[PDB]
């Protein structure tokens, strides 16, 4: 399998379970209380590496003592540490969340130390870039450096893959660059303009991204799975129906398995199935990383089913 | 003026300014962060001490560095903080808060050794209690526990105040040791059936409120000021019209300052236009203790009105 190199957050989640969502003005008194390490990019960099990819992780992170103990914490989960690197005089990236009785969450996030991840951070990371098999960014990190890290996989060859998220439009330069982009439906809202409430919605919506020259385009349908369209021939993979408790890096835990198991060669319904399996773990247990599934529970999983 | 105490929670605020609040399964990126002190109980504290009362409070906190630290900073703001405990292998209560561009806020709740402090604890408060004049209290606390102290304050013949936020029910026996009550909207229908949207809604919950023994009621009716009701006869006090900006600890700042100009025997109207400009500089600044304004700053206020 190539290698691997995920550029994006890292955050340090703080997740009080309640019954629900406290509306305006009002206060409610939750349960469980927990910190722990999150940001979109630590958890597909931990989902790609707990479950076998070859990955390196460009991120920042501040010198407070959560910033100085995450990379130690990454470092086990089979990932190579070297370019994350520690912001002087910053925080780390901090997120608030509320997970209801229902297992849904509403995010808040303060990019601190996230922030200095920069172009000539990216620029600083040319050859790793140009040497790797693939680049999986989210949008957590300033997007002139999500543009610098493309662009240098675009000239090199290395598999661009991007999920869209927290949703936001994006402009064409930054599209062109994509190969593999992964929104859910909000999100490819979003980019084309076209809400997405079933799969003619979806082949609406990914022919649009098509247009702006990403050849797969995997729009994330919630509980219906995914509407897969590799440059226009489209279907629908749906996941595993199981028992949501906490949907947190779920999407995350698709993503960084997506990447490994197309890394491993196998073709993308079978990338998407492997993906659709490490989240399935993953949303049956709680907090954002924790719940992320090493490779030996994905193969179970599978072997199950 | 005789003697305050004030009991209830303490809790490290975790506060992140957005623009709109976040909506379910949607992460939103915000912009301030800050990790402050309050608990509705340290809040009407500060508001009380820092307006120029005679306060003791009797709250728990965990022995974290930020349990450890804040009892420091309650103890400058004029608060004899002797009944303050830390509580040994917990946690200090924390909030996780978003407010947003409009200045409204949603707040989260974990109790951490907020929920130690207990009927023992109280009971070892006995005569400080008895020898007080009045007794302030939220429902951040043990039911037991604010029951407990209400007890012993009527029987000694201290007046006992209660905000009864965040809103829940409360038993008859609670209620009728109540002197004075100061529910929001939201609060006064959660204890007595009665929806409150106008001064006719607001004289009919405080009816039920003085059924149940409570001599004094006042509904804070947002924007519109307050309903005060002393045992029937019952008007509308507005509050000075201020541009919003943070709203959070406006209630508990009213509450502080409204137990001090009564401590310093100022009849009810005149209490609650004092409270009414401490809350009115409070909510033009930010975090919820952070805004509370200090004794020479509440007479400036009132001078140019
Ligand atoms: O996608 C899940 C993550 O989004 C936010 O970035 C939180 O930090 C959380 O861990
Ligand atoms: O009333 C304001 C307070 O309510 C919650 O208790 C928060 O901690 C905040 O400081």
């Amino acid at each position: 399998a190539g290698s691997l190199v995920v550029l994006g957050s890292i955050n340090a989640d703080h997740i009080l379970n309640l019954q629900s969502f406290p509306t305006p003005g009002e206060t409610v008194t939750g349960n469980h209380y927990q910190v722990a390490f999150g940001g979109k990019g630590a958890n597909q960099a931990v989902a790609a590496g707990r479950s076998g990819a070859n990955i390196a992780f460009i991120a920042c992170t501040g010198d407070d003592s959560i910033g100085e103990s995450v990379r130690q914490q990454l470092a086990t989960d089979n990932i190579d540490i070297t370019p994350v690197s520690v912001i002087k005089g910053e925080s780390t990236g901090v997120a608030l969340i509320f997970v209801n009785g229902e297992g849904e969450n509403v995010i808040g996030i303060h990019a601190g130390a996230n922030a200095a991840l920069s172009p000539a951070l990216v620029e600083a990371q040319r050859e790793r870039i140009a040497n790797a098999s693939a680049l999986l960014m989210q949008l957590e990190s300033p997007l002139e450096s999500v543009m610098a890290a493309a662009k240098i996989a675009h000239q090199n060859k290395t598999i661009v893959a991007l999920n869209p998220a927290p949703a936001r439009e994006l402009p064409d330069e930054l599209l062109a660059l994509v190969d593999i982009i992964t929104p859910n439906e909000t999100e490819a809202e979003k980019l084309t303009g076209i809400r997405v409430e079933n799969d003619e919605d979806a082949a609406k919506a990914a022919q649009v991204l098509h247009e702006k020259g990403i050849r797969t385009v995997l729009i994330t349908l919630g509980s219906r799975g995914v509407w897969a369209s590799v440059n226009g021939e489209g279907q629908r993979v749906p996941g595993f129906r199981v028992q949501a408790v906490d949907t947190i890096a779920a999407g995350d835990t698709f993503n960084g398995a997506l990447i490994t198991a197309l890394l491993e060669e196998k073709p993308l319904p079978e990338a998407i199935r492997f993906a659709h399996a490490a989240a399935a773990i993953a949303v049956t247990r709680k907090g954002a990383q924790p719940s992320v599934p090493w490779r030996e529970e994905i193969d179970a999983f599978l072997d199950r089913q």
